[PDB]
């Protein structure tokens, strides 16, 4: 293969004499696999092509390259908080500017920063959306769409009694990420109530779904400091011994249920207990009366609790109520 001429496609902005001068291959030389990769690796230092192949097509050696575009203008959508001086002059450290070379790979990592100043700023929920819209001569446009979300809180979730659970678990239950503690400002507001109540619950039904019937909490507090950033968060709890399934009884008017199947489906005789399980045996007896006409019926639950034993057995008293057509 003796080169007796050179072809380079793909150019828009960049000259053929550029990528030429640029080459150490001329056209005249001997080449080879050294030879074309050095090229190809030269003009990927470029730092201007995003892909390039060779070829040899009759004595010619072709290149096909991709050029990367040039920024054009920088487009703003959401910035309401940061000026958009400052996260520009964040963004000129990398790189990222009207008059520079655009990488793709780079796309999400300028998304990343931009999130990682937008915590530096107090603000945890960051998003930040890039589009590229091509423009005319090999040019690009980086439209930025900001969401801000919530203001950022530290919290200091302790929990007194915690011999179970690992500490995210709770963590997890009292439910972080939301968008109600921002709205907080003092403890005794209707907000903190109200987060305080759901989180209490959902640690006392992870208790009661792990075994735990006789857990209790003992006390709780919600501390906010002025310019709302760090919650304080303390709950002694009283864990109890785990107790397990004893023997059904579906007593009552359970009438429209033979047995078991779908009770012993959802749980069986000495298993862990769980409320989550009972609820599903409570529902599906009121779907099933539901359905064949009574939309009022109830499931009362009446357990015997042997502590030493550590064994609940449930009563299921179910009152359908009056059927409908009984009624009308």
């Amino acid at each position: 293969f003796v080169v007796r001429d050179i072809r380079v496609n793909g150019l828009v902005r960049l000259t053929p004499a550029n990528v030429y001068t640029m080459l150490p291959i001329n056209s005249g030389d001997r080449v080879n696999e050294p030879m074309i990769a050095e090229a190809i690796r030269t003009l990927y230092a470029t730092g201007l092509f995003d892909d390039i192949k060779a070829s040899k097509e009759n004595d010619t050696l072709v290149f096909n390259v991709i050029e990367r575009p040039i920024i054009s203008k920088l487009e703003f959508k959401g910035n309401k908080l940061i000026p958009k001086e400052a996260l520009e002059q964040g963004l000129k450290k990398m790189g990222i500017a009207e008059g520079e070379v655009f990488k793709k790979s780079a796309l999400q990592t300028i998304e990343t920063e931009l999130e990682q100043q937008y915590t530096q700023q107090g603000r945890y929920d960051a998003d930040v959306t890039v589009d590229t819209v091509a423009r005319p001569n090999n040019r690009v446009e980086l439209k930025i769409n900001f969401n801000e979300g919530t203001p950022a809180k530290v919290f200091d979730i302790n929990v007194i009694g915690n011999t179970v659970f690992k500490d995210s678990e709770i963590k997890q239950a009292f439910a972080v990420k939301e968008s109600g503690w921002a709205s907080v400002v003092t403890r005794n507001d209707r907000y903190a109530r109200e987060k305080m109540a759901a989180s209490l619950e959902a640690l006392r039904a992870m208790y009661l779904n792990k075994g735990y019937i006789n857990f209790n909490i003992n006390n709780s507090q919600l501390n906010i400091s002025e310019d709302k950033k760090h919650i304080f968060i303390e709950v002694a709890v009283d864990e109890g011994s785990q107790f397990k399934f004893g023997q059904t009884k579906f007593l009552g008017d359970a009438l429209y249920k033979p047995e078991e199947l779908q009770a012993l489906k959802i749980y069986k005789d000495g298993d862990t207990y769980s409320q989550e399980k009972v609820n599903a045996v409570k529902q599906l007896l009121l779907r099933k009366y539901g359905n064949a006409g009574y939309y009022f019926a109830d499931v009362n639950i009446v357990p015997q609790i042997n502590n030493e034993t550590g064994v609940v057995d449930l009563n299921y008293y179910v009152n359908p109520g009056q059927q409908v057509t009984v009624r009308r």
